[PDB]
Parts: structure tokens; sequence; C-alpha cells
């Protein structure tokens, strides 16, 4: 089944989900659907993270701490970055201009430009949906 993709960030073992307190955040859920986010390449280089039911209404502010709940705006949007053996990266399009990258605490906490660069292996992430197989 194709569907919403997940937010998979390099192991600590959690999943990205929105709660109504302004975070879209990991915590180790697929047992119920909070986790389904849809992440498509929408725009040439950007990728869009919508909502399905769940999925995320995010909002990036200052370009660093990026959080999301009651409306996903464009500023949602960050550019896509295509790390070999398929690892994805994002960068935050929104100061995109100077060069800062989008990187998430899946297994921490929502996501932190002030280590946004090769700082943390948190800023590793994988786009793995549900699949039909």
């Amino acid at each position: 089944y194709k569907k919403p993709k997940l937010l998979y960030c390099s192991n600590g073992g959690h999943f990205l989900r929105i709660l109504p307190d302004g975070t879209v955040d990991g915590t180790r859920d697929r047992s119920d659907q909070h986790i389904q986010l849809q992440l498509s390449a929408e725009s040439v280089g950007e990728v869009y993270i919508k909502s399905t039911e769940t999925g995320q209404y995010l909002a990036m502010d200052t370009d660093g701490l990026l959080y999301g709940s009651q409306t996903p705006n464009e500023e949602c949007l960050f550019l896509e970055r295509l790390e070999e053996n398929h690892y994805n990266t994002y960068i935050s399009k929104k100061h995109a201009e100077k060069n800062w990258f989008v990187g998430l605490k899946k297994n921490g906490s929502c996501k932190r430009g002030p280590r946004t660069h090769y700082g943390q292996k948190a800023i590793l992430f994988l786009p793995l949906p549900v699949s039909s197989d």
C-alpha cells in the first residue's frame, strides 16, 4: 500500500509524529496513525511535507527550529539533497540562501539548526513510506 512516507532518522529508533503541542518529533510509534506524512517532490529540487491525516503542519522558523501543528504553510518546504547509497538530506529552503541545513532529531526532538550541518548524524535521514510489496 503506497501512502505517506515515514520520518526515518539515523538510528535511535524513533518515528517522527505530530502532537498538538506544536511539534512533529520522533517517538517510536507505528501503532497509531500519527507518523504518516505525505512527502513528494513537487517542484524542482523542492520536497513538500504535507499532512495526510496527522502527517505534519510544519512551519520553519528562523530556519533553525522547525515546528508544526496547526497549519502547513510553505515554510514547510525544504530542498532535498541526494546522498549516495540512497540516503536523503534536507536543506532549509526558507533560508536556503544561506545554505543552512534541515536537520531533525527523530531520536530526539524537533529539528535543530544549531547543529544542522555535519554536527550531528541526525542530519542523515531516510524517507520510507508504506510500500506495495
